């Protein structure tokens, strides 16, 4: 019915506390969303990308705390745009777990400063929409302490961005995610 994927910033700019904080957020979403009708996938990124768990793997073993805890920080650059592309092409993939007719929800968590990425958001956002991927953005660290970084959130996130962008310690994001699921 609804396939939700997480793309988390593992870049060296994300501070440790905040990496732990991100992980925290993901589990909380996964917890409150006691499937029966929802699968999750997740990937972290640097200049490199890691698939920590796929819809299949989440389906085989749907234990939150047991899928997230392992995940350690990659560090390095921030290839968010390529992260976006790779998430729709690899995670929202049927040979990896994705379903048909199900809604696609991409949750991207980051500080909002892409760096070193060859791709600009204008190279992946269109394909996101063509593929129907709804995007939410959870900004962490210095995400909101900068105008250039705030605009990065708006760029990534689906419209209206006010309904798809929250600071990680704003617990409306969870509330809004539960809503997004009753308004399909
Ligand atoms: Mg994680």
């Amino acid at each position: 019915c609804s396939d939700i994927a997480f793309l988390i910033d593992g870049s060296g700019s994300i501070i440790p506390h905040d990496f732990r904080r991100m992980k925290e957020f993901v589990s909380t979403v996964m917890e409150q969303l006691k499937k029966s009708k929802t699968l999750f996938s997740l990937m972290q990124y640097s200049e490199e990308f890691r698939i920590h768990f796929t819809f299949k793997e989440f389906q085989n073993n749907p234990n939150p705390r047991s899928l997230v805890k392992p995940i350690t920080q990659l560090l390095g650059r921030t290839h968010t745009a390529t992260g976006i592309r790779k998430v729709v092409r690899e995670l929202f993939n049927i040979t990896n777990g994705a379903r048909k007719n199900a809604f696609k929800i991409l949750v991207v968590i980051t500080d909002g400063e892409k760096f070193g990425d060859p791709l600009g958001y204008e190279d992946v956002i269109p394909e996101a929409d063509r593929e129907g991927v709804i995007r939410y953005v959870i900004g962490v660290g210095d995400a909101f302490r900068s105008e250039k970084s705030r605009q990065e959130l708006n760029t990534i996130a689906s419209k209206p961005p006010r309904d798809h962008v929250f600071q990680v310690n704003n617990f409306e994001a969870l509330k809004t995610i539960q809503n997004q699921l009753r308004e399909c």
